[PDB]
């Protein structure tokens, strides 16, 4: 209750706080950086050297034609796994959908024992609705990085995010799955295509605005697609018209390229994550790694006594036990506390009024760093599409889904101006994925299947 005390334990902290803060100078670093790696990427000449992959999705601008009817999508690799129906006419509609838990021994086993557990779940669905028997077209939604030699046909280059089953890198992820359904045998499924999440959510907003030519995803993970010109894609034989281009970005800083703003936070998730070394960028943003960067934060806040009295709780020391969720949840509390209080009460805490505040100030400089950093490589892509179009001023739409994104209270808002500070003469539209996966795979798989 000493308010003289109080004052220098916070200003104590806010000198710790401070080595997250990015200048313009910094974003604008980190963009040229992220667009001489795109750049790198779409090369021949350098594609296998480059930290960004910029790789191909074979879904293009004007595809002609499309079929009509009743279409399975699935989606692996955001949050759970998903099954839906979908209608396509004329439009399309998500008309029956289902959830199911992977269980961990799924996500780190086999690639067998992943899709024997994928297959099981498409076997569950077609008989909650009566469909087993109806051979409908498939589309798979794969949230991972892919080389793809067509639109129904591509080898996973690494698994990210955790999942780690032995047998899947290097094989086509088409062939996983419909070799699985095979040895199951009790439905058929035409599979027609496979697209990236950020795609997915690009199509989905596409259908609502035509403009929509950048896909992002802000959740578990971070990456962006985009339409590129068929000139620039030299790794697709073709000149003419525009091919999305799958930028998996969460790799930047794979080569070092981010050495220079990794705290010792960043090193200690990325030494305790799945993948060490590796998705480097995207651990900065990224919603499985944004609660355990707070949660270190706060252990050197204790261990400096400047937190819960220099002391930790088992809970507080448990990995992971600071959710991403609870990062959102501390930016929503009103002032009273009462929010900040609940979360730390449930960490087996005693918090102060002055220690909610920290942790609310800790959470603030992870989540605004998470916002700048993710700026900064939207606004490569936008700056780079701009440049590629010969466009004096470009009005362009940016579909996004993501939990981080849709549902930290303050993070959409510090992202839209940081992105809007580093792109003169854009007019940027950004729209939020309503079911976004299941529609936006359906209508890349109406046109797949002819
Ligand atoms: C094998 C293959 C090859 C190319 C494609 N391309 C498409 O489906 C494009 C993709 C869009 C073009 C620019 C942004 C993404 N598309 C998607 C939906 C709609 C609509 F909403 F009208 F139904 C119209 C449309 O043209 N799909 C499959
Ligand atoms: O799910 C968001 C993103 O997560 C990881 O970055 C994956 O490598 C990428 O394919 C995906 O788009
Ligand atoms: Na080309």
């Amino acid at each position: 209750e000493n308010l003289y005390f109080q004052g220098m334990k916070k200003e104590k902290v806010e000198q710790i706080l401070a080595e997250f803060q990015l200048q313009e100078e910094d974003l604008k670093k980190v963009m040229r950086r992220m667009q001489k790696e795109m750049d790198r990427g779409l090369r021949l000449e350098t594609h296998e050297e480059a930290s960004v992959k910029m790789l191909p999705t074979y879904v293009r601008s004007t595809p002609e034609g499309s079929e009509v009817g009743d279409f399975l999508s699935l989606d692996l690799g955001g949050t759970n796994f998903r099954v839906m129906l979908v209608k396509v006419g004329e439009w399309s509609v998500k008309t029956k959908h289902q959830m199911y838990s992977i269980p961990e021994d799924a996500m780190t086993g086999t690639a067998e024992m992943l899709f024997d557990y994928i297959s099981e779940c498409i076997s569950d669905f077609l008989d909650k609705h009566q469909m087993k028997h109806k051979k409908l077209p498939l589309g798979f939604t794969f949230s991972f990085p892919v080389r793809h030699e067509d639109i129904d046909k591509g080898i996973l280059l690494n698994w990210t995010k955790g999942f780690k089953a032995s047998g899947a890198e290097g094989n086509n992820v088409v062939g996983l799955l419909r070799d699985a359904i095979k040895r199951r045998g009790d439905f058929e499924m035409d599979v027609v295509a496979m697209v990236n999440d950020t795609v997915a959510t690009m199509i989905s907003c596409y259908y609502e605005d035509h403009q929509c030519e950048v896909g992002m995803i802000v959740g578990t993970g971070c990456n962006a697609c985009y339409m590129e010109e068929m000139q620039n894609v030299e790794l697709v034989e073709g000149d003419e018209g525009r091919m999305c281009v799958n930028t998996e970005w969460g790799a930047f800083g794979d080569s070092g390229e981010l050495d220079e703003f990794l705290l010792e936070y960043d090193r200690l998730v990325d030494e305790s994550s799945a993948n060490p070394g590796q998705q480097l960028y995207e651990k900065l943003i990224g919603g499985k790694y944004m609660g355990e960067l707070v949660r270190l934060v706060l252990l050197r806040l204790v261990d400096e006594n400047l937190l819960f009295h220099g002391e930790a709780s088992e809970q507080l020391r448990t990995r992971g036990a600071f959710e991403t969720r609870f990062v959102s949840q501390v930016e929503s509390d009103t002032g009273d506390r009462k929010q900040i209080y609940n979360i730390l009460s449930t960490l087996g805490l005693r918090p102060s009024t002055t220690d909610c505040d920290i942790v609310r100030r800790a959470c603030e400089s992870v989540s605004t760093r998470a916002a700048h950093m993710c700026s900064a490589g939207l606004a490569g892509v936008i700056n780079r599409m701009r440049e590629s179009r010969s466009e004096d001023v470009m009005r362009i739409t940016v579909g996004v889904d993501g939990s981080v994104y849709k549902l930290h209270p303050s993070f959409k808002e510090r992202f839209h101006a940081s992105v809007r500070r580093l792109t003169p003469s854009c007019e940027i539209t950004f729209i939020e994925s309503e079911e976004g996966s299941g529609r936006g795979a359906a209508l890349v798989s109406a046109v797949a299947c002819k």
